[PDB]
């Protein structure tokens, strides 16, 4: 895969279609499960553990689908979706490294939500710090993640774990 | 509130509008974020810790929205949504006990996905085992959860934490 340092909305839409990393690489979900608008920085070193880093962003506007149903009369972005954006990124990175197989979130250690994303926010930032990568014949990625809303750290997640599966029926 | 041990799809939809437990109580998300069709059993005792139990179900069909976008050509229910259903149920139980305020998931201890829900499955079962409730000036619920697909355990979550906030400015 020709690694780029950044990807645009159109690159992420292609990803979901299987065009970015090709037919044997992982895919990101398509709207409305896609939780990022852009990947601004990807590096194989750096990050808190110096073993990789990814930063992505989601632009907030009052019309985003999830605000209307969550909750009626009390709009707030579901923390589960911000968490999913982090699993989505770990899987995207494994494919960026050239890993083959479809992505599947395997788990996460501690997750703490200390604030919320309201429809008046402007931007959500996702920062992923890779701890361990097993790109052997068993691709797995381990990482810590952070979610910031307009620069304020609101969610942390330790040990996000994602694996790539050549044959998904074995899951 | 008048406690019942089971609720229908209709009750759950009324809950999305605050019409089940009243305006002062918490709400469940409305479609498409509502992740269960019915609550089959709720008890104040029972469960693995004899401190509360909740069993709910989600009927599966190939047409559920999330199969189409997650992923294209590889339909699988997002584990993040199964996880959210567990947070939704803890908040619902807190309201059922007569709690007042809006629900906000505060976190989870450890999550493990060891299986997946495909469009060929028929039913997802959620089991929540309460371990501690704080229904004072501070209302929080701590529980362990399990997700089963067609009777087989696929996800587990320890220490799901949810709080009811009277003033969401405290977040």
């Amino acid at each position: 895969v020709d690694k780029r340092e950044s990807y645009t909305k159109e690159d992420l839409l292609a990803s979901g279609r299987g065009e970015l990393f090709g037919a044997k690489g992982p895919q990101l979900p398509a709207p409305n499960m896609l939780m990022m608008d852009r990947v601004v920085k990807m590096t194989e070193t750096g990050g808190n553990f110096d073993k990789g880093y990814v930063e992505a962003e989601l632009d907030i506007n009052p019309d985003l689908w999830f605000f209307g149903c969550h909750f009626i009369g009390d709009p707030v972005m579901p923390g589960c979706l911000g968490l999913d954006a982090m699993w989505q990124l770990v899987g995207f990175y494994l494919g960026w490294l050239g890993g083959e197989g479809k992505g599947r979130a395997l788990g996460v250690g501690e997750v703490k939500f200390t604030g919320q994303v309201l429809p008046t926010a402007k931007k959500v930032t996702y920062r992923i710090h890779f701890k361990r990568i097993v790109n052997r014949r068993l691709i797995m990625g381990l990482a810590d993640g952070e979610v910031l809303v307009d620069g304020r750290l609101i969610y942390t997640a330790s040990d996000l774990k994602v694996g790539l599966f050549q044959d998904t029926s074995a899951f």
